[PDB]
């Protein structure tokens, strides 16, 4: 009589074990290829930046094989990671691999001549890229 | 009765393990040769410039062994890194290694005779070279 | 592949990718072979 | 009837699974947090020593950010790494962080004109700092 | 009736951790300490090099503090790698700490006056040390 039980707990028991193999193998590929797909990196370098009037304008060169958009960009002082102006750009830019963009910091910012300032470029993923430049 | 349960617990185990080392071989292939072959660097150098006029012609020499696509040329002003003519070119040219090329900067810019001016070029994947040049 | 091609342990075969598909020289491209069981293996090359 | 015996024996899995959660937490903080905190480094140097007698006074200063307590002076022969003179002091000397402190080697040690010999300071942590000076 | 089953299962699993341990003990300890072995370095010199008709005969100087064993000598070509002569000793020659050997390149092998040559020499672990000399 008790062995009817046990042949009933033995099924229950193979079922949940069923469930959690049907659990597992979705859990463990999914969080297995999104890993990997972070586990891939972006690289971004600035070529070269002008300055017209109060508006200051960067080239953006894309060395990596994916897209890149770009949302935001400073103008950070020397040794203090203090930021004069920046902020977010009206509509992101996409940087398609192996081309060219032109980016403008946003809003209206002054400069003075013969100081030092750093340029900072930051991708929607986060990647980060800057350089320093001498204002005219 | 547990010994069942047991039983199915080892199983899914194993092909869990089996399923991560099949992930991780394909990614740990995928990420190594994709370092291994970033690894590799270019070289580039420029043998001389000439002006004709207003436009500036650079020749670059490719000491490398694979192809390197030119993108961009520039003419950067002495000691600001601020451009004054330059940009991304109308079509991108190959240099073959063991040859030389001849390349415009695109647009069109004033020089002043015996000024400081830099000739800058940069790849499709970011190497830099670069020299000056006193205009006549 | 056509046929499947049987490799022994301690020795070489060679595979060739099935159908025939365009490449652009200096351009990068993954190589990848798979196993009947479903051990997979793969490099890259720059092509000529 | 194995019924009640298998639900009894799952309860009893959940108590033992809630107590191990409860260790667990516990030894995670506190073995993570002594990690975190011994990972903190500790910088020293010293700014100029002087003879008076048979005498050696050293004035540390740490450029760092956290307490410091003295423990030990020295003056090691040169490149053989042998000891003169030295020892614990007599009372632990503690030197506030952005400030100096004035150190006595503890006993008496002759000294040879013109001799090398090695000064070394070590912190009650086990930081250590040194630097060479000519006997007059 | 199941607490049986789930104490004798509890015994296996006491039973197959014990054997883990035993083997991860022995494993860890002796390719831990093989790994450790192995990162000790092998440090060799030659004082100078002697032509006697077409014999080349080198002196090797053991500047390390383990015995040493020479296997093979060769003779380089400048800026290509190629060998002119060269290969295995007829006996491996050990030198001890502390002392000099002298070792005579294998076969004969002509030599040209005042041209360009490298003398290589190679321990049986696989330790390189060479120089230049010019024939006479």
């Amino acid at each position: 009589e008790p062995i009817v039980a046990a042949v009933l707990l033995i099924v229950v028991a193979v079922i949940g074990a069923v469930l959690v193999y049907l659990w597992f193998s979705g859990y463990v590929t999914r969080a297995t290829s999104q890993a990997e797909q972070l586990s891939a990196a972006e690289q971004l370098k600035i070529e070269a930046v002008s300055k017209t009037g109060t508006t200051v304008s960067v080239n953006v060169r894309n060395v990596g094989e994916v897209p890149v958009k770009i949302a935001s960009a400073y103008v950070l002082n020397a040794t203090t990671l203090t930021m004069i102006c920046g902020g977010s750009l009206t509509s992101p830019q996409q940087i398609d691999p192996g081309t060219i963009q032109t980016i403008n910091v946003p809003g209206t910012c002054n400069l003075i001549a013969g100081a030092r300032y750093i340029v900072k470029v930051v991708t929607a993923r986060g990647t980060e890229a800057a350089a320093t430049f001498i204002s005219p």
